[PDB]
């Protein structure tokens, strides 16, 4: 349950994208929420980009895609917040690629 793994992300805000690349910590054997890891995506954005709700809600799009292991994606729409009770498996994930588009 304990033990953290490094999983990267990248943020894109009108095409601007970070210097080099960060990393987030999640635990690894684990079923974490799709709502604590948007969470977590908001955060990067308000707190690296300056990127608020109401920049979210206005945005063209704002949007973060998992890519799993298996190479296979998901496409998570920030601009439909919304509860949800849906949980994934940590060891399953392997890139969160953060993309907003202003306009």
């Amino acid at each position: 349950a304990k033990e953290m793994q490094n999983v990267p992300y990248t943020i894109a805000v009108d095409g601007i994208m970070a210097f080099n690349q960060s990393y987030l910590n999640l635990p690894k054997d684990s079923q974490l929420s799709y709502l604590d890891l948007g969470n977590k995506v908001k955060a990067l954005l308000y707190d690296e980009r300056g990127v608020t709700p109401e920049k979210i809600r206005n945005a063209k799009s704002a949007v973060y895609t998992i890519t799993w292991k298996d190479g296979s994606k998901k496409e998570v729409d920030l601009k439909k917040d919304s509860y949800t009770a849906n949980l994934f498996d940590s060891n399953s994930i392997k890139q969160i690629d953060i993309n907003v588009k202003t306009k």
